[PDB]
């Protein structure tokens, strides 16, 4: 009937799942495929500065797992930004939006989000795919820091490398 008419829900591109890991154990929690379902579900999880130390929150292509291993992930790598402890909301916030609303120019690239919660500095990564096209990888670190209004500079990290080499791997592009 009409009710469904007038409030009418406003579908996504995508779906999306978020995921938590506490402080293989990472598990789904929530999945959304509106505007409405988004902020249903993003008013009902803790906001960065309000989650536990250690705490990591993904948002994820509903189907990708956000693991090294899954095959949508695994030729790919992430940009990263830092936040001041407890100063990351706006800048998550951001993230999902251009995410989900689908603003980036090579957003057929992008598979999903975290924030990890730490003492000291907080950090966002946007994991995506094709590591190796450097082009679509510059692509979205600049209009990411844009978004932003983000001033310093961004690495990426690909997977192969972060897998081997720990909290030694470098940086294979700067924007």
């Amino acid at each position: 009937n009409a009710a469904s008419l007038v409030h009418q829900p406003h579908p996504l591109e995508h779906s999306w799942t978020f995921w938590f890991d506490n402080p293989a154990s990472i598990r789904p929690i929530y999945t959304f495929s509106t505007v409405e379902e988004f902020w249903s579900v993003y008013n009902n999880i803790h906001h960065p500065s309000k989650l536990a130390m250690r705490a990591d929150l993904y948002c994820f292509k509903h189907k990708i797992e956000p693991k090294w291993e899954d095959p949508v992930c695994a030729n790919g790598g992430k940009w990263t930004v830092n936040f001041p402890r407890g100063k990351s909301d706006n800048g998550w916030l951001y993230t999902l939006l251009a995410m989900i609303g689908e603003q980036f120019d090579c957003g057929d690239e992008i598979c999903g989000a975290v924030v990890n919660v730490r003492s000291g500095q907080d950090k966002i990564s946007i994991w995506t795919k094709n590591a190796s096209n450097e082009a679509a990888q510059a692509s979205i670190g600049k209009q990411w820091k844009e978004f932003l209004d983000y001033n310093e500079s961004i690495g990426f990290i690909f997977h192969d490398d972060a897998k081997k080499f720990d909290r030694h791997a470098k940086n294979k592009y700067m924007v």
